[PDB]
């Protein structure tokens, strides 16, 4: 009867839903894009409602199309886009303000003070994090700060805070349940990653009524259940929660320290499992929470690159330089190089390991003959460059050389990118079967959490290295190119006025 | 010293110039487009002046780049768009009306009369022509008729009639030379292909003062010279002239009865060398003048198809369905068939063998899934269908089965087209090296006329079968498909409101 696990993958640009079988086979999938609100340059919002809405309906759609019923869903996993923060009225469930997405750069001023009062370490030490508008804390504060009575009501606790998983879940339970998971919490900058609870100091400094937060639980547990109709008296359990990023790492099976992958998605996300030990970043990386071999706490080192697939979309939707008929790849391969062009995707400032919020998208070394294709390619390459960036610091931090790069996310389908990536890294890149582990991750979790499965062991046999990319450019080259990349990069930082 | 022949190819849509070496090599080439005026639908005009200006500059251009001087041009051959008619003031050399292009369906009524007073046969018998707005006569009179004092002045002979060559030359000789060649004259429907002179009844009938006509001469003789600057006192001989079509034939070296080609240009032009004997068409083809192996007269059978490259051109500029970067072919191949569609390029009415000036472009068989690619393709196919149509008339007329289609003209570079043609024909198609034999034809003639060459033989090994296409579709297919074409064709006929 209950033969399916269902994953809810609330992405940055679209909500998705995946139906999974015991054989961990994708049975059905649904997608719904939502609007990317840009109130003003460097600002990114989302509709708490639109999310919810798109996420729900899909959940429904997947099943529908597949002719599956509530009563066969063994459980539901949940992954989401991290850091993007939300605050609503507990009473009404009415946001008091749009979701402020992870890329949003507005919290910079605050970050500024933060810097100023010199917490660097505290934070790093307690959160694992780096001072950035990237993270939750700041966000919230801004909201409260921005809204009239907030703080009070917050304190009066009529006000509620949450990240995606949180929100979603709450919604799925008629606000019956208000919790998040570790992976998720570890990203707010209000959660102490060693102690494993909200950081008073943290809350203190940002000024955040504890009254606002949710119950932090384990990535794979039963948090509750939801009623979506069907044959009467059926409820589906919610037994899994990880931040997308972490979900992928899990889906990827990296549950053992030194295991890592790279996710080529909205941004680029490369994480490596640091076992049960927290590892300090010396290289401008993050220290976070991940999933033990069965969703228990673990840690990992992370490199966060804001712009990846996004760049591509931008090409397509903003620049209108490609369509979905004619691929980035298509064109990119029409030329044999950027023709010296470089693209600095600082569309949302920088990020690992730069962490500049004043940085802003730039294109370099243009000539009378550079054309679209050059650019397209250029864009595509930025991705890989960045990747290198973090990959490098990672060993630096990790103390470990990666023999090959594990990847995932649509972009990985881009053979070009792949190759390049490989070249430019001078490393074997391994492209698995199903590019969308992220969801498996969540499945696995919730699935595990409910005995659907006993352990990943069974799922060993699961991963298919569909392709393998080995380098084709020699060191010298590799280095040369990287250099320009580098050259480029700087010219973009500090761009934005404070 | 004089080492080069130069050919002027006055296209229907662009003037060209060509430089040839004694080895009959193309040294250089220049093109210059010009405006297709369409005063109203079914009408097609040209600015004599634009025709001229473009033709001249190219002549100049071609030499320039090639770094060649007047005093090295052994001689010049002229080739041009047939039937297209011009009338100007002898005094001033000012046209008194736009050039009426061969395509222009305006003289239809007049044509209607001619019919009615039953000259079918007479015309046909002396001209070898069919009754159509295609030919020159009607054209002339229409102008006359349309412009006030004309006739008189014409009788006063202050007015001059002429075809491209005619025009071009005068101009080149500063109105010092007013002539045409046979091939040309045969298209006026005022010249007797047997007698070899202006057909009195004809003029009588159209009311066309002999006064405005020119001395007819042979295709390869010295008509005079032209001053184009350079080393003081240098004149270039003009020693060759033929309707482009005929030029082409010659170029193809179809100088013996039974030899034939298929020109893929503005429209399609398939002519078969009928030796020195005029063969009557019982199949809706024309009987015309061509050149014996020495610029002597010959005859041929012809099939004129109004829309070939022009159709594409249209696809490109009007429909904007393709470009310079993305070819007819490009898309055409994106699909496996028209998906049932058919395109009847009656844009300018219908020609051989149909001869319906009231026909107009049409597209058939649309279904919801039909797309542009289909349409593009259908368009291309149209070419081949029409080819078929005439090819068969011709073999019937001719009584022989061509063992291969020899072709030429830009479109020939189109593989898809070439294949198809072949398929639908169920015949080998022989694609030669140099698609621009029209010009050669001319070169030859002129060069011939000046001893630049001694004779054709010299030029025998000049041609190369660049590609050979062989059928790949079955009689039934071949046949089925054709039908549809035929079906469609009808539906496009008689559209025009008399
Ligand atoms: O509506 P269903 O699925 O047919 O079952 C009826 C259920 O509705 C409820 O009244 C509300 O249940 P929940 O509040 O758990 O959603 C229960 O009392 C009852 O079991």
């Amino acid at each position: 009867e209950k033969k399916y696990i269902v994953a809810l993958d609330q992405g940055t640009t679209s909500s998705r839903a995946v139906v999974m079988d015991h054989d961990a086979n994708i049975i059905s999938v649904s997608q719904r894009e939502f609007e990317q609100i840009y109130p003003k340059p460097g600002w990114v919002e989302h509709d708490p409602m639109e999310i919810w809405a798109t996420q729900s309906s899909t959940l429904v759609e997947v099943l529908a199309k597949a002719d599956i019923s509530s009563d066969q869903i063994a459980a539901i996993g949940i992954t989401n886009q991290r850091e993007t923060t939300i605050v609503w009225e507990k009473e009404t469930g009415k946001p008091i303000y749009n979701a402020i997405v992870w890329q949003c750069r507005r919290t910079a001023e605050i970050c500024e003070h933060l810097k100023r009062d010199g917490l660097e370490d505290y934070i790093r030490s307690n959160t694992g994090l780096v001072i950035d508008p990237y993270f939750s804390g700041t966000k919230v504060k801004w909201i409260l700060d921005h809204v009239e009575g907030s703080r009070e009501r917050a304190r009066r606790g009529e006000l509620l805070f949450g990240t995606v998983d949180t929100w979603l879940i709450w919604k799925m339970t008629q606000g019956r349940v208000h919790v998040t998971d570790y992976t998720n919490a570890s990203r707010t900058m209000l959660f102490n990653i060693h102690t494993l609870d909200w950081d008073d100091k943290m809350l203190e400094v940002l000024d955040i009524p504890r009254e606002m937060l949710p119950e932090v639980r384990r990535s794979s547990e039963v948090y509750g259940q939801t009623n979506i109709g069907g044959k009467g008296g059926t409820r589906i359990p919610i037994s899994g929660i990880a931040g997308d990023q972490q979900a992928a790492l899990f889906g990827q099976l990296c549950v053992k320290e030194g295991m890592a992958k790279n996710t080529y998605g909205t941004g680029c996300f490369m994480l490596m499992n640091t076992g049960e030990k927290a590892v300090k970043s010396e290289n401008g990386l993050l220290t976070t929470i991940a999933c033990g071999p069965t969703g228990e706490v673990n840690y990992a080192l992370e490199g966060a690159v804001f712009m990846a697939g996004a760049s591509i979309q931008w090409l397509r939707d903003e620049m209108k330089l490609i369509n979905d008929a004619y691929d980035s790849e298509y064109f990119a391969t029409k030329v044999q190089n950027t023709n010296g062009v470089y693209v600095v995707p600082a569309f949302t400032g920088l990020g690992a390991p730069y962490w500049d919020p004043y940085a802003r998208g730039a294109i370099f070394g243009l000539t009378r003959g550079v054309n679209a294709n050059h650019i397209i390619r250029a864009t595509l390459e930025s991705i890989a460059y960045q990747t290198r960036d973090v990959l490098e610091a990672m060993q630096a931090d990790s103390g470990i050389r990666l023999h090959a790069l594990r990847v995932d996310g649509g972009a990985v389908a881009n053979n070009f990118l792949m190759q390049f990536q490989s070249d430019i890294l001078g490393t074997r890149v391994e492209r698995p079967e199903v590019r969308e582990v992220t969801a498996l991750g969540a499945a696995y979790l919730a699935g595990l959490a409910v005995g659907f499965w006993q352990n990943l062991d069974e799922l060993q046999e699961k991963a298919v290295i569909e392709r393998e990319f080995r380098p084709g450019i020699e060191t010298t080259e590799r280095n040369y190119r990287y250099a320009g990349w580098k050259k480029a990069v700087k010219r973009a930082m500090a761009w934005e006025e404070h």
